[PDB]
């Protein structure tokens, strides 16, 4: 009942009593569990915000308070009377940080209580949450020195009027299918990039086109609209020893913004709130460039460093996929955009476990997702135990738009 | 009940009904997952329902659910079980058993092999002598002059607890570990504490860098014994790369059979303490873990050093450089010397074979994502993408404290 976890690589033992204060559920159960699985009213409502509340003045040391008493009479009238409440902007900021903090699938999360919270509520419009997107990308990018941010829209109030971003990432290349048989740009996003033009936008075709945004606020049926260029950082991609690379004509953008997912607040629901940070190199070399249902570029690669690509003995795959990595790396910090290699970022994670279990009791970890797709072993993260569960405030996904929106 | 699995790279979904015969527990709850922790006697009351339970898997398996010979058999082993507290297993059922144990062991990528296991019964084995002459033969067979064979040699079972059978190294061949005064470490870091036990036990130990451990066997609950496998009967592979000529200056080699001799067998409730089993490495097993792990050989500095690499700050990936040269020589070296060993992506390759062949053919296949993806290179195999479930199925391996931390002294 009170957890412990070792790190086999150096005999660190660490004890959790966070997982106590656990509420949602993890999908596995005694008889059978699913670590790999990537997706397994008024009533309602006052728990949660209790809880919420409790967590906060809990957190500002004024736990039983007068001020902690006042307000949860306060939101329990406003519940009541309207169904609903809403948060304090000081309670909005700790919530927001806060789901980073317990997102178990995060390796980044040593920034957790350095993120911008710009608070986007007023928003009504389409036009204006391009506005506070576009906003929010400028601060992020920062001219290439990376600001953590998320801007976060009006909440859900009978799920007929949710704002949504259709987008997965604030920013993303197209994906269209060629009549030749395969796909030219990113796989990943050809039924998104196709919605597009069937909601009226005019691709380029080309590889590496921005996609548009695509917004919907109060429910309405979405918009179109294209993220100022100059707002756009891009990186031209590079090998510091081969200069045949460059000729591949690969570049990716240097602000990952992830945009679809559902935060939950105090029992509150955001559907939109797009959140950044930056990087991590092999989140573009590895997924994004190798991954067969991606752009797949391993092969040319390979063929152009001369590899014995006769058998997979020679581990050619293994040594291009360095090289590739190499290259990104080697391309962000050339161009001054802010960028984490996994040996740095799992060493952080680790010292941001020490002082999770340190001053909190704990700290979730889902080890399939914390643990980088390339050197695994050779990080200190492999060798560590990790324990996986949720606490809220969270980030959590939801359908597509498009598979729920009533036209 | 039925469960779906998504492979996220092919699409390809399938179906689990297999995971509703599961017995054991794994750790997780509904508030908890501990699919990342490593490790998360017995009366005639609890032993019955698992003999009958293996014996009908048994008997449905070959074809004879409810047949004379299924009904005779459980009275049979009843009738064994509350006159002597235990029962002994047919040929059959050992032979049955083990290759179901490799099948169910749900953290292994080689399973495609499983139903080519080799068993050897040596349960009517009395002394660590005989336990010895057991293992020299199962390590000649298994080893084939580099023609690896898979196999298994079970000694006999748990009694009273007092009596067992045990093979204290955990793997038949390990190179020693000697801690030396300064802090540092000569040979294999993993293997210390092991190895004082036997200088201790009176090993002569030659302490160089890839000195092959005694045999430590344990009979009957008694004191263990020293043997030294001969030499001629350990198969070993000098590490060179196909590249780089300062490779086999490193003076690197490995051992050719992985032999894993500390886990215990549990068969319809019996239990088989000392089991020593073997196949073939996968090539990052050396090549990654045994010699790259900052807790073993740990050379990939000195590897980097030689390559020129720019070792001064992480983002050049120089260790991500040095792992992949380093994989690449344990591969050629093996296949140069005709040793058996299997590469990352054909090994992950083949096991999505024999995963979506064991949902088809028999409802699911458990399995341990944390330690099917191999530890390098991970997403780039095919069984990173795959999703698992993962549950315990009997016959299975299990783990066993050390005998060092449990034995009772008789001098
Ligand atoms: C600042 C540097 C950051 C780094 C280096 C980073 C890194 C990562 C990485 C490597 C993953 C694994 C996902 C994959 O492999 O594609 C991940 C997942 C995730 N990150 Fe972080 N991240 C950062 C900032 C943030 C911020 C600011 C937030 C939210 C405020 C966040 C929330 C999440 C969530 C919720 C997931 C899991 C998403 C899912 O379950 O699909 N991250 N992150
Ligand atoms: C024939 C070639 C084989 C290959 C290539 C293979 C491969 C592997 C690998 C790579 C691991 C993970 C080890 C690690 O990286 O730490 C593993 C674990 C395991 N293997 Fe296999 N294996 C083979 C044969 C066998 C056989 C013959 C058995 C038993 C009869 C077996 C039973 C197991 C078990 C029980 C585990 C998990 C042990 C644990 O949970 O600690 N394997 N195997
Ligand atoms: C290969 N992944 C597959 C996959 C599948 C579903 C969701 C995701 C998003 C993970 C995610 C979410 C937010 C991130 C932020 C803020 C920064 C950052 N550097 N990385 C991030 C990654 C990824
Ligand atoms: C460096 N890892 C740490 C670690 C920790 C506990 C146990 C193990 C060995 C797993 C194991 C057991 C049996 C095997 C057989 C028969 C063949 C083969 N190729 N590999 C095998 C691996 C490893
Ligand atoms: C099936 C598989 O478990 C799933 O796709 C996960 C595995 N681990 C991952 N880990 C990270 N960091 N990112 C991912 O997208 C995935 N994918
Ligand atoms: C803590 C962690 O789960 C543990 O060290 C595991 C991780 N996955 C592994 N996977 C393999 N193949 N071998 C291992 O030894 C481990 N170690
Ligand atoms: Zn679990």
């Amino acid at each position: 009942r009170f957890l412990k976890v070792k790190n086999w690589e150096t005999d660190v033992v660490l004890t959790d009593t966070l997982h106590l204060k656990s509420t949602l559920e993890t999908g596995c159960t005694e008889h059978i569990c699913m670590g790999s699985i990537m997706l397994p009213t008024k009533d309602q409502l006052f728990p949660l915000a209790k809880e919420f509340l409790d967590q906060y003045y809990s957190s500002i040391k004024r736990f039983g308070s007068k001020a902690h008493m006042d307000r949860l009479e306060e939101v329990n009238k406003e519940i009541e009377s309207t169904s609903t409440y809403q948060l304090k902007d000081t309670e909005l900021i700790y919530g927001a940080k806060h789901a980073w903090r317990n997102a178990s699938r995060c390796v980044g999360r040593i920034q957790w209580s350095k993120l911008q919270v710009f608070d986007a509520r007023d928003c009504t419009t389409a036009h204006g949450m391009f506005n506070y997107i576009c906003n929010h990308v400028k601060y992020a990018t920062n001219k290439g020195n990376l600001r953590s941010a998320i801007t976060i829209f009006p909440q859900r109030t009978d799920g007929k009027h949710d704002f949504r971003v259709w987008n997965s990432q604030l920013i993303r290349y197209a994906g269209y299918k060629q009549p030749d048989g395969s796909t030219l740009g990113d796989p990943a996003n050809v039924q998104f990039t196709e919605i597009c033009i069937q909601q009226g936008w005019k691709a380029p075709r080309g590889r590496f086109d921005v996609l548009p945004l695509l917004l919907q606020a109060n429910g309405n049926d979405p918009e179109l609209f294209q993220i100022p260029p100059e707002l756009v950082l891009e990186v031209p991609i590079r090998h510091p020893k081969f200069d045949w690379f460059k000729d591949l004509g690969l570049k990716w953008y240097g602000l990952p913004a992830v945009s679809n997912m559902l935060l939950e607040i105090g029992g509150l629901e955001f559907s939109a709130c797009p959140f950044s940070g930056w990087y991590m190199g092999t989140e573009i070399g590895v997924r994004d460039y190798c991954d067969n249902s991606r752009y797949n570029i391993l092969e040319e690669v390979a063929k152009k460093m001369d590899l014995d690509m006769r058998k997979t003995s020679s581990l050619w795959k293994d040594q291009a996929l360095v090289e590739i990595n190499i290259a990104v790396l080697y391309s962000f910090q050339s161009d001054k955009v802010t960028i984490v290699d996994h040996h740095s970022a799992t060493e952080s994670f680790i010292k941001h476990m020490e002082n999770e279990y340190r001053c909190r009791g704990g700290c979730p970890a889902d080890w399939v997702w914390i643990v980088p797709p390339m050197s695994g072993s050779i990080t200190p993260v492999f060798h560590q135990e990790m324990l996986n569960y949720r606490l809220t405030p969270s980030f959590e996904y939801q359908p597509d738009p498009w598979n729920t929106h009533v036209w």
